[PDB]
């Protein structure tokens, strides 16, 4: 050093880092990108828990994003921004265990509350370097210290021969925990306060967050939690040990393969062979179901998430949870016949019955009959527009809205302070059709404050809206309460309780308080539907 910027030189446990000064709309921020937190989980390390990164010599250049974890790349609509924005934006590699830090410039003298982003992508995709996860706005405008990590997805992160030593499962979750541990030890070097660490994530990221809540060794590494459109409970976020064992041996057979010998052989396969076959192991034709996800291993997860939330002590827990207006629409174009981004996707009653079997792939004939009965509008049972919207609701309710209601209910009843929302604003810049409404993941760009960038063509109301949400999120991170104590009655956001079931709408209009999160419909999914499949 000598002629470099004094604010960009930081030491952490493993060594020295040089960051980059980035431009945010209202001023500069500090960014430390591609900091390694684990030994590269390659070769013999594939499928194994991450080993902490051994110290390096010299000043590590931390000015660009690092590799994206090896994964399937979406190809449904080549060139289309609505799909591309989620696609990897750096080289794919198994050497991908890096994290990123954004802080104010110059970095704060007093310790700042830390926000840790965990991305979604169904546990088969995702990356902390996507444009919608850009922490520079939260860091600049709200003065937050923001951290995001890469964690292994797909087989690399989740293939499991439960019980075995060499592929124990949930190692993608262990990548996340390692980064949480890195934050406890090192974030103070950046002005972050390790005693104020808020986790937030969306979809599989939300479910990830939910699992750190449920896994005791993670609990001491954070203080509050936001779960956007995702939960550890529910039908897609976990598989049983038996089912993970089944999928893992099938996948092994498909690429050419005693647990030790199986895994040893899997380790000799190129990463791309594994990705090519990962979608061939699902039990049924389905949507919103993924091959390699967290397993109920009796270790990281001591029991099913359903069980752990029913019987858990959440006294000292503040939690913000919510959903978007149309949780189910996104995946309809991915495997329900009749649906497409290129038309209105008006469907027949026949396509609707078939859709229900794909969207509730684990339902018996009788349970699917129940779903169809509940969601049919018997005044117009053949109306194509209703049926299209009902198909979307079935998928969204079953996968997100009802797991979230279930989760919010159990947490509130068991000590937790819960705040709940529904996000209803459709980005003026959205490229998916109008019929898809506000699909899942399209609140994110607002929370991270992308509309503050003039070159992005968000409306002025959207720029103001984004700031409202950044305030809610960071107030929550700071205090456990999304409301601003200064600005009183504008109006208030009440906690969600089992008595009143209050939640707020998030849109361009001021906060509106509503009651019951699909209460009737969620009774169907959460109370009745299990008892039906518990007697078929
Ligand atoms: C933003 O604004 C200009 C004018 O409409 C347009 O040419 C450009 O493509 C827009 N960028 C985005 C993000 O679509």
């Amino acid at each position: 050093e000598g002629r470099e910027d004094p604010q960009l030189l930081v030491r952490v446990r493993g060594g020295q880092l040089r960051g980059i000064r980035l431009k945010a709309p209202g001023g500069p921020v500090s960014a430390f990108l591609g900091i390694p937190f684990a030994e590269p989980p390659v070769g013999s390390r594939r499928f194994m828990p991450p080993e902490p990164k051994r110290p390096w010599s010299g000043v590590l250049d931390a000015t660009t994003f690092q590799n994206v974890c090896y994964q399937y790349v979406d190809t449904l609509y080549p060139g289309f921004e609505g799909t591309e924005m989620w696609n990897p934006n750096r080289e794919l590699s198994e050497d991908c265990l890096y994290l990123n830090v954004w802080t104010p410039y110059p970095r704060p003298a007093s310790p700042t509350p830390v926000l840790i982003w965990i991305y979604g992508g169904g546990f088969y995709s995702g990356a902390a370097s996507l444009d919608v996860y850009d922490g520079r706005f939260l860091a600049q405008v709200e003065g937050a210290v923001l951290v995001s990590m890469n964690y292994r997805v797909g087989t690399f992160g989740f293939l499991a021969l439960p019980g075995s030593r060499e592929a124990p499962g949930n190692v993608g979750l262990l990548d996340q925990r390692l980064a949480l541990q890195w934050v406890q030890e090192n974030i103070a070097a950046f002005g972050g306060d390790p005693m104020s660490v808020t986790l937030f994530g969306e979809s599989a990221g939300a479910a990830s967050v939910g699992m750190h809540i449920l896994s005791l060794p993670s609990r001491s590494l954070f203080h509050r939690a936001v779960l956007q459109s995702g939960t550890p409970n529910g039908p897609w976020a976990t598989v049983s040990a038996g089912e993970a064992r089944r999928r893992a041996t099938l996948l092994a057979r498909l690429v050419g393969c005693n647990d030790t010998e199986l895994i040893a052989c899997l380790r000799t396969r190129p990463a791309q062979d594994l990705v090519d076959h990962e979608w061939h192991v699902l039990p049924q034709e389905s949507i919103f179901r993924f091959s390699f996800v967290p397993v109920v291993d009796g270790d990281f997860l001591s029991d099913t998430p359903e069980a752990l939330i029913n019987t858990g002590d959440f006294q000292d827990l503040q939690v913000l949870v919510g959903v978007v207006k149309d949780e189910g629409s996104y995946f309809l174009v991915y495997g329900v016949p009749g649906f497409s981004k290129d038309n209105e996707s008006l469907i027949s009653r026949a396509q609707f019955l078939a859709g229900v079997r794909i969207g509730v792939p684990q339902a018996s004939d009788l349970a699917a009959e129940a779903v169809v009965l509940h969601y049919t509008d018997w005044l117009h049972p053949e109306d194509p527009t209703h049926l299209r919207d009902a198909m979307s609701a079935v998928v969204g309710d079953h996968n997100v809205v009802c797991p979230v209601a279930q989760l919010a209910g159990r947490l509130a009843a068991q000590g937790a302070r819960v705040y709940a929302y529904i996000f209803e604003h459709r980005a003026s810049t959205l490229t998916w059709p109008l019929w898809m409404g506000v699909p899942h993941g399209y609140e994110i760009e607002f929370i991270f404050g992308l509309p503050l960038d003039p070159s992005l063509n968000y409306t002025t109301e959207e720029r103001i809206f984004a700031q409202r949400l950044m305030k809610y999120w960071t107030n929550f991170a700071r205090t456990g309460d999304p409301n601003d104590p200064r600005d009183s009655k504008s109006p208030q956001w009440p906690p969600y309780t089992t008595a009143a079931q209050q939640y707020v709408s998030l849109n361009l209009k001021p906060l509106e308080v509503r009651r019951g999160l699909r209460a009737q419909t969620c009774a169907f999914w959460n109370r009745f539907l299990p008892k039906l499949l518990s007697a078929t």
